[PDB]
């Protein structure tokens, strides 16, 4: 009877998903509001993104959307109610609470909004019985911007009925008076052809059994591990509609989290872990012990494998998880990767054959054109991953507004919307067609002054037929519109772009890049099923890894290594290793052979961490003499390594060893004036001349051999001896636009959750980067 109770085929796999997919309540539901409260006209607020062209399928928010402004009255700051009654009896799914506050916002407000049936604080209180869904802090739902979001406002208690909602919102200006404006949606559960589908949702929400069997169907830990990637993806789904509907299930989650993060990171595609990472957002957020140091655990506990991990966009968002956790345990989180970074750099080094080497120093090129195996591609934790596993998607400019057209100026050609007359605030469009309905997965469109929004909608059949809007873009004047691994990828023939001058413009020319579409040209019968859609229309492991999948890995491990030292005891360990003999193993693997971000992010790691140290001097200076010595037959971008090393003694100058060091060694090396390296006598004082300009026996003793150099001299050379000479005399003192399709299911708040991870990590990096 109940699909709980059924083996997990992909029939009642996919029957369960389906319990689970929401629509928007198709006629708009009627409100009572305080006074305070003004309705406003969709249509003025949808104005500038115009929605009237889907009318014809209900999808303007006219027919399901109310708004309401607020004034500022003598009490708008208290307690207000939104009494709600909706055209009919139905399968509520969740009620979308999007607010947007004042931009003038000094703090976010406290505001809990909770949903109460019709017939704590007082009001909850009279109304205990009735509350639906808990009191939801108001800053939970924030996006971004730090001044706008969303509550979905549901719970157990909501699924388990079926015409009358209570919001109720407090402030426990001054709190709900920076409110500057509400809005309320509905979303009902779809219609599905599943028996008594409201018991079975039911069984989904509180059979704990049921909860073991998914995670353990997940787990491949059933039917001989046969469970496919579909079936892994229908499992997720379920488990992320149960993790946002709750918020016992937390407690299988903790048990089998080793074996999740493991199946969904490193043995599935950049979707499961997305799907997976969602999830395990969903229960961060959710008396149970905390969920942040078991994730913890769980990703150090697997970060061993990511040599072997599957895919580059699924060690992406592992290490966004693991990047936002680590906050708990830093000292482990840094053992773990500095551990893992040791292993892999030895390897990396290993790996490096004379024609990379000839590639990188004759030409500067970093790839491995002779290593097949590519592990990552990227567009621009700031840019699009995983771009391998999905397809270039080709199109063609099929209609556009006037006189506007595209233009050109395996992956298809950049091309840009080319436009007469921009005006300002003029709304223009251009219609791209893939040739076939097609699996849209990502989008970048780059950054663009020009245009003050920009807006894409997507059809197969035609706009006023199945037309869904993907997303909306305000700050794409100042940010790129990325849309990252759509985890609903809707299927698509036709994209409508809507480009909106900026406000307060006349450039009479525009030039809008249209940016890059991945997907799939070759839709999979279940990828477009009408069902399953809301809103339907240990060691071995290194030495078997590629070098781009241990590159990879490298890069991930710096950044958190760098993230780590920001959010800083984790500089007390890293002390037993990253020693003087670490730190110069480190630099000879990643600094001399690495790719240019390799190299920069392990100069400034080591700075960071070892620039300190009395040990430091010697170390560059050792490094110096190993690297650039005339017997040094070791191919490598000299140029690019001392540029590094510069930089490194600029920034670890503060170190009284640096220069003293470097001095020492240009004393030794020119010990045979009072056998003459001129290679290395160059470098050392081009480097110290450097270093002087960032800013007493020993020092009489190198500004004497100096002398001894410039009367028995090339004249490029003297220049800097005679500046380092005068240099040292002296310095001795005794001389954002997320896809709109979220808006439906429960993961919107899980998406900006893992948003905000990656923009806190991108801003941690960049910071400890800048120190």
């Amino acid at each position: 009877d109940l699909l709980v109770d059924q083996p997990f085929t992909l029939e009642i796999l996919t029957s369960l998903v389906e319990l689970t997919r929401f629509e928007t309540l198709t006629p708009r539901f009627s409100a009572t509001v305080p006074p305070c409260w003004v309705e406003v006209q969709q249509e003025q607020q949808q104005r500038r993104h115009p929605q009237h062209l889907h009318q014809q399928h209900h999808g303007d928010a006219a027919q399901h959307t109310r708004t309401w402004k607020l004034q500022t009255d003598s009490n708008s700051w208290d307690e207000h109610v939104f009494e709600l009654v909706l055209p009919k009896a139905c399968m509520v799914g969740h009620v979308d609470f999007k607010f947007v506050l004042n931009s003038n916002i000094t703090n976010i407000p406290q505001i809990q909004v909770t949903l109460l049936k019709n017939k704590l604080c007082p009001f909850l209180e009279d109304h205990k019985e009735d509350i639906l869904c808990g009191p939801v802090w108001l800053a939970s739902g924030l996006d971004l911007s730090g001044h706008a979001g969303m509550l979905t406002l549901t719970s157990p208690k909501l699924v388990k009925g079926m015409r009358s909602f209570l919001i109720h919102v407090k402030a426990v200006l001054r709190g709900c008076d920076l409110l500057q404006e509400v809005s309320v949606t509905i979303r009902r559960f779809k219609k599905t052809s599943i028996s008594k589908e409201r018991v079975q949702r039911c069984a989904m929400l509180q059979f704990s059994e049921f909860h073991e069997k998914l995670v353990n169907t997940l787990c491949r830990k059933t039917d001989d591990g046969q469970i496919t990637e579909h079936a892994q993806s229908l499992v997720l789904d379920t488990l992320c509609w149960l993790a946002g509907v709750h918020s016992n299930l937390l407690s299988k989650t903790r048990k089998f989290l080793s074996d999740i993060v493991r199946v969904c990171f490193f043995e599935a595609g950049r979707s499961i872990a997305h799907k997976c990472a969602r999830f395990l957002a969903l229960c961060i957020s959710n008396c149970q012990p905390a969920f942040g140091p078991v994730l913890l655990k769980a990703l150090l506990d697997n970060m061993s494998f990511l040599p072997a991990a599957t895919t580059g966009g699924s060690v992406y968002w592992y290490f966004v998880l693991l990047n936002y956790v680590k906050d708990e345990d830093l000292a482990g989180c840094s053992t773990a990767c500095a551990s893992l970074l040791t292993a892999v750099s030895r390897q990396l080094q290993d790996r490096l054959t004379p024609m990379e080497a000839l590639l990188q120093t004759r030409y500067g090129l970093y790839s491995s054109p002779f290593d097949p195996v590519l592990f990552d591609l990227e567009m621009s934790f700031t840019s699009l991953t995983g771009l391998l596993e999905v397809e270039p998607l080709h199109f063609t400019c099929v209609s556009t507004s006037d006189g506007t057209r595209i233009e050109r100026d395996q992956p298809p050609p950049h091309q840009s919307i080319i436009i007469e007359r921009m005006h300002s605030g003029a709304r223009r469009f251009v219609t791209l067609d893939f040739g076939r309905p097609i699996l849209l997965t990502d989008v970048l469109i780059p950054t663009c002054g020009d245009l003050a929004s920009l807006s894409i909608d997507i059809w197969t059949l035609g706009e006023e037929v199945d037309g869904r809007r993907l997303v909306v873009a305000t700050d794409i004047s100042t940010h790129s519109l990325i849309l990252h691994d759509l985890i609903p990828p809707p299927v698509c023939r036709f994209m409508k772009i809507t480009v909106i001058g900026r406000y307060g413009s006349t450039n009479a020319r525009a030039k809008i890049p249209l940016g890059f579409y991945y997907g799939h040209t070759y839709i999979l019968p279940w990828e477009s099923e009408l069902k399953l859609m809301h809103d339907p229309l240990p060691e071995d492991l290194i030495q078997t890894s590629s070098t781009e999948q241990l590159r990879t890995i490298i890069r991930y491990l710096l950044d958190t290594l760098l993230s780590l030292l920001h959010a800083s005891s984790v500089p007390a360990v890293l002390q037993s290793t990253f020693h003087a003999q670490a730190c110069e193993e480190l630099f000879k693997h990643l600094c001399i052979s690495g790719t240019p971000k390799i190299r920069l992010h392990t100069g400034l790691l080591l700075v960071q961490l070892c620039g300190g140290e009395r040990w430091w001097g010697q170390f560059l200076s050792n490094v110096l003499q190993e690297l650039y010595n005339s017997e040094q037959l070791l191919i490598f971008p000299q140029d690019r390594v001392f540029m590094l090393l510069s930089c490194i003694g600029q920034r670890s100058l503060s170190n009284s060893g640096v220069l003293e060091s470097l001095l020492n060694l240009l004393d030794n090396l020119l010990s045979p004036l009072q056998v003459l390296d001129i290679p290395m006598i160059s470098w050392v004082v081009m480097l110290v001349s450097r270093l002087l300009d960032y800013v007493h026996e020993r020092c009489i003793s190198v500004v004497q051999k100096l002398v001894l150099f410039l009367l028995s001299m090339h004249a490029d050379l003297l220049l800097f001896v005679c500046k380092v000479l005068a240099r040292i005399a002296n310095a001795t003192r005794p001389t954002q636009a997320l896809d709109a399709r979220l808006e439906v299911g429960l993961e919107q708040q899980a998406e900006l959750m893992l948003k905000m991870m990656s923009t806190l990590e991108a801003d941690s990096i960049l910071q400890a980067l800048t120190n």
